[PDB]
């Protein structure tokens, strides 16, 4: 008996992106909500939604002047109350995306901490540095920003630097500051209230920084995995991520969650975004003494898998994942957020299905980037189009290096005006230029497609072989990536990944000692041309380039497990 998300199936919406519903070229609550039923029907638990706070848009979302507010465009608190109630009747969970760790430069506490406020004064992390030689001025720490340069900004009003981990305009919190860790706890409370199933939680890794020792801050040492002093990996960052006061805030504010779970049966749920060591990962999971997130994401493979990734090194970091877990805890799939390259753009077009396969096959918990179940691809945008400060913040000869924009682009619904997503004359960020064969409707009509795929991928995980049984993960040359799970009276399911270009038979008696000469098929890649629901030799079965494959074999019933 699995609690709701153990297994879920969640999908991450961008809002701004997502849906229009009032002609403004933005996405917005309303238009979240007329598509819920298609996220119940592809067969989503829980849907995540990015910043749909008051915030200038800085950082698009991610710099918030007001926790407690939905942002004008995307709606106000009913149609907030809309959603939730939409996700409720079709037993959706909803999660909101919750950034602690700074707020917008606009943000009220924010200007009165410039200004010297009692109750404000101390709600960010303030320090004058040193007046140095030839009248300098020097940063209190040689700390550098995510988004290059140093992290310290020089406020002349008030005569010291605050501390910005991200963008100037997204302000560190200081949660050395008791006000500032009962006021955050505060804004969970509020959307607990309000009915949320639980909370994405941002940057977790860069919540604490070491406090001051004898009035400075430590320097951190040099990396030297590159020469670039205004590259954030220039530094070991020592002072400024993993921090053990970081562990204990998110293990407080998953104490408030239990709080609320107690009181309905309804497990509430934290997922935390942190791009750090997968043994600082793990932690998030939780300690001896108190549970932390339940969705530590898996950046572990994120980080690591490339374009030129062999099957081997799929292996290498699913392996490294699932060695390092707890055996109480659950992992998590995923493989694209609204911060990385789309992933058929990024690992490969051929491999849309592969990596859907494993995404969806693999134990436990898998995660969707809204789009990526109809293999949406990035668009490339012109500069002057461009809005992410990432890529603003470089040049026009190589802003690309950096722009998350081109992943971020209207959802592409079917091939009328704007993809189907706005009747908008310009939206906010541009439609794909593919939209006319791509898209969710033209897919649907489809005898085989992502989509299809997907669908039947998320429908057939439910059952009690995918959902119940082990793992045993087998690698075939450098690129047949191999794995049985079984589930004893019931059966096993095979998932073959060929990440290589060459066609390779299986071979599967030469893997595995379990036998069974013929399996059947349960789904596959879109160009392979084996129909589904035949049964194929598992030696000499030949599974074509940059493809995968399910096969079963049933001992007994294998029922959808609820
Ligand atoms: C894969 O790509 C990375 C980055 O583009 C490169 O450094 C690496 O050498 C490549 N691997 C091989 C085997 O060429
Ligand atoms: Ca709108
Ligand atoms: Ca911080
Ligand atoms: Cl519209
Ligand atoms: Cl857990
Ligand atoms: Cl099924
Ligand atoms: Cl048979």
């Amino acid at each position: 008996g699995l609690d709701w998300w153990e297994h879920g199936n969640f999908y991450q919406v961008y809002p701004r992106s997502f849906k229009d519903s009032d002609g403004d070229g933005i996405g917005d609550l309303d238009g979240v909500t007329e598509k819920l039923k298609y996220l119940k029907d592809i067969g989503m638990d829980g849907v995540w939604l990015s910043p749909i706070f008051s915030s200038p848009m800085a950082d698009f979302g991610y710099d918030i002047s007001n926790f407690r507010e939905i942002q004008t465009e995307y709606g106000d608190l009913d149609a907030f109350q809309r959603l939730s109630d939409k996700c409720k009747q079709l037993g959706l969970h909803l999660i909101l995306d919750f950034v602690p760790n700074h707020t917008s430069d606009q943000h009220e506490y924010f200007k009165k901490s410039v200004q010297k406020d009692e109750t404000y004064k101390d709600f960010y992390v303030w320090h004058p540095g040193v007046h140095g030689p030839n009248n300098t001025k020097v940063p209190p720490s040689n700390w550098i920003s995510v988004f290059r340069g140093s992290s310290w900004e020089w406020n002349e009003e008030r005569q010291e630097f605050y501390l910005h981990q991200f963008l100037k305009e997204q302000p560190d919190l200081n949660y050395r500051n008791p006000a500032v860790v009962e006021e955050m706890k505060n804004v969970l409370r509020y959307w607990l209230d309000r009915g949320v199933s639980g909370f994405r939680i941002d940057a977790v890794p860069y919540l604490f920084e070491s406090d001051i020792i004898d009035g400075r801050y430590r320097n951190e040492p040099e990396s030297r995995t590159t020469d670039d002093p205004e590259n954030p990996a220039y530094l070991v960052h020592t002072q400024t991520m993993d921090q053990p006061e970081t562990y204990d805030m998110i293990y407080q504010w998953r104490a408030v969650l239990d709080e609320y779970s107690k009181t309905d049966n309804r497990t509430r749920i934290m997922m935390t975004e942190g791009y750090t060591s997968l043994p600082k990962i793990i932690e998030f999971f939780g300690n001896a003494t108190a549970n932390g997130a339940q969705i530590p994401f898996n950046f572990e493979v994120i980080s690591n898998v490339k374009k030129n990734s062999t099957g081997a090194d799929f292996a290498t970091y699913v392996k490294r994942w699932l060695d390092a877990k707890p055996a109480n805890r659950r992992s998590n799939w995923v493989l694209g957020n609204h911060d990385n390259n789309r992933l058929g753009s990024r690992l490969g077009e051929n491999k849309i299905d592969l990596y859907n396969i494993a995404l969806q096959t693999l134990p436990d918990i898998a995660v969707t980037y809204y789009g990526e179940e109809i293999g949406m691809l990035d668009q490339w945008i012109p500069w002057n189009e461009t809005v992410d400060p990432a890529a603003c913040r470089s040049d026009e000869a190589s802003y690309s290096a950096y722009s998350r924009d081109p992943a971020r682009t209207p959802m592409q619904w079917d091939s009328g005006k704007n993809a189907g997503f706005s009747k908008a004359a310009k939206t906010w960020l541009p439609v794909a230029d593919n939209y006319k064969t791509l898209n969710v409707k033209i897919q649907d009509r489809a005898r085989k497609s992502h989509l299809k795929i997907f669908k039947k991928l998320t429908k057939y995980r439910k059952r009690q072989i995918l959902t119940e049984g082990d793992i045993d993960i087998k690698v075939s040359g450098e690129n047949l990536l191999v794995y049985k799970r079984k589930v004893d009276k019931v059966g096993y399911v095979v998932v073959a990944l060929n990440f290589g270009t060459e066609p390779v038979a299986l071979g599967l008696s030469s893997l595995f000692d379990r036998a069974d000469q013929r399996m059947q098929v349960v789904v596959s890649s879109n160009r392979v041309s084996t129909p589904d629901n035949v049964w194929v030799d598992v030696d000499n079965y030949v599974l074509i380039g940059e493809s995968g494959i399910v096969l079963q074999y049933l001992w007994g019933k294998n029922p959808i497990v609820s």
